[PDB]
This record gives structure tokens, C-alpha cells and sequence, in this order.
């Protein structure tokens, strides 16, 4: 296992911080003019995390098309992802409008709504069957149909209805609920099981739009999920599976959204998840 040997070499050298800073230095820089317009100030959760203009998702209704979300198109892996921030109280209607317009059928959430007493995301889906949500700005209704609550993740069956046309769609909400409050998981086992459950659900089917992935900023935990999923896809396809270079894959994803993988510990965990998932 070449990656397992390079991993052990990086560990033995204590050079995760060094590799991670090289990634930061080598990462693409593209404009984010739309994100920074005055009229979009209250659409961004974090002033330092913005979508590039070239890859941002545009909303189709007529007054303001902006959402803090990026299309990551991993051409060789043959999968696209939408990475987005945790919705704000005023952007939940936009979030579901994006889900509708992009034809997504899965949402991957990697945070709890509150962590360490701080809010990471608005409560953008209904917790009770009988208390559906109506987004009057985007004319959508969202109902909780059922959920399967497990020890380390929950999968919810939501019904999203376009109130204009009365069309309905089933959306699966894949909520990883156990990422630690600080740092990364000690073992990737639970995270891998979750990733495989998302894949097995039929959500990443090329018949549907891209999966929507978020955490609080849509770059750290979300970057780890995207990076691990993309590397596992490449290994399951490439003639030489050991030729998958995780640093190069990450730099490719960073052409589409800034800041993906926010710490050297996230980078090490991504390597560890890919190594362990490849064995599986
Ligand atoms: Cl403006
Ligand atoms: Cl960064």
C-alpha cells in the first residue's frame, strides 16, 4: 500500500503542517466579485469564505441570484458536488430553491446545528412531521416524512414541494451527527460508513443533480467529505489505483471553491479515510 507507506513517512517526518501549507500556497485564486457586492453581505455566513464567480451556483428567480455555494465538477472522477455554507435564517428559502433548481436529491450535513454552544447553521428542515416549513420567498414547502436515527448519523426522508407547480420530490438528508467538537475523528470508520451509505442510497446517481454538502462554512468538514469521496471514486476507476495523489486531487477541487480542508489534521484525516476506505 503505497499511500500507507507515504502516510507513515509523513507521520514519521511530522510534516503534515508543511504539506498543508504548500497546498495553501499553491491553491488557485479567482475572483469572488459577486459574493463581495454590498447587496450580498447578509447572504454570507463568514466574510472570509466566498464562492468564486466562475463556479458559484446561480439562483433562477429574478431579483438576486446569489447563494454562497460552489459547483465542484470533478471531471476525471465523474462526480459533481455542490459545497455550500450552513444556511442562515434568511437564506433557507434560497438553499431549498438551489436544491430544487439543481435537481439534487441528497443533502449531506456534517455538523450539528449547535456545537460547543455556538450556532453553526439555521434549523433549515422540519423536526416534526406536523410542523412543515413554508419558504414564502421561494414558494417551497418542506415536510418531514420519516427519519432513521442511528448512533452516528441520521437519514431523513423529506418531501420538497414546489408550491407554484405542485410537483413534489423526495430529498434524503444525510446528517453525520458525531464529528468531534474539536479536531478530527480518531478513526475514520464511522465517517466511511456514512460516506458509503450516501453512495448506496442512490443520491449520487448521475440521473440526479449534484449532492449538496455543507458544514458551517462549507470548506473544512465538507472539503474532507468531498476529497475522500472523490479519491475513492478515482481509485475504483483508475488502472493504477495507487497513482491517486490526494494533494493533487485537493488542488483540483480548490479550483472550484477556496479553502477546502482547513487544517493539517483534516488533511491527515482525509489521507487516513482514503487509505482505510480503499482497503474496504
Ligand atoms: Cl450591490
Ligand atoms: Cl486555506
Amino acid at each position: 500500500m503505497e499511500m500507507e507507506k507515504e502516510f507513515e513517512q509523513i507521520d514519521k517526518s511530522g510534516s503534515w503542517a508543511a504539506i498543508y501549507q504548500d497546498i495553501r500556497h499553491e491553491a488557485s485564486d479567482f475572483p469572488c466579485r459577486v459574493a463581495k457586492l454590498p447587496k450580498n453581505k447578509n447572504r454570507n455566513r463568514y466574510r472570509d469564505v466566498s464562492p468564486f464567480d466562475h463556479s458559484r451556483i446561480k439562483l433562477h428567480q429574478e431579483d438576486n441570484d446569489y447563494i454562497n455555494a460552489s459547483l465542484i465538477k470533478m471531471e476525471e472522477a465523474q462526480r459533481s458536488y455542490i459545497l455550500t455554507q450552513g444556511p442562515l435564517p434568511n437564506t433557507c428559502g434560497h438553499f431549498w430553491e438551489m436544491v430544487w433548481e439543481q435537481k439534487s436529491r441528497g443533502v449531506v450535513m456534517l455538523n450539528r446545528v449547535m456545537e460547543k454552544g455556538s450556532l453553526k447553521c439555521a434549523q433549515y428542515w422540519p423536526q416534526k412531521e406536523e410542523k412543515e416549513m413554508i419558504f414564502e420567498d421561494t414558494n417551497l414547502k418542506l415536510t418531514l416524512i420519516s427519519e432513521d436515527i442511528k448512533s452516528y448519523y441520521t437519514v431523513r426522508q423529506l418531501e420538497l414541494e414546489n408550491l407554484t407547480t405542485q410537483e413534489t420530490r423526495e430529498i434524503l438528508h444525510f446528517h453525520y451527527t458525531t464529528w468531534p467538537d474539536f479536531g478530527v475523528p480518531e478513526s475514520p470508520a464511522s465517517f466511511l460508513n456514512f460516506l458509503f451509505k450516501v453512495n448506496e442510497s442512490g443520491s449520487l446517481s448521475p440521473e440526479h443533480g449534484p449532492v449538496v454538502v455543507h458544514c458551517s462554512a462549507g470548506i473544512g468538514r465538507s472539503g474532507t467529505y468531498c476529497l475522500a469521496d472523490t479519491c475513492l471514486l478515482l481509485m475504483d476507476k483508475r488502472k493504477d489505483p495507487s497513482s491517486v495523489d490526494i494533494k493533487k486531487v485537493l488542488l483540483e477541487m480548490r479550483k472550484f471553491r477556496m479553502g477546502l480542508i482547513q487544517t493539517a489534521d483534516q488533511l491527515r484525516f482525509s489521507y487516513l479515510a482514503v487509505i482505510e476506505g480503499a482497503k474496504f
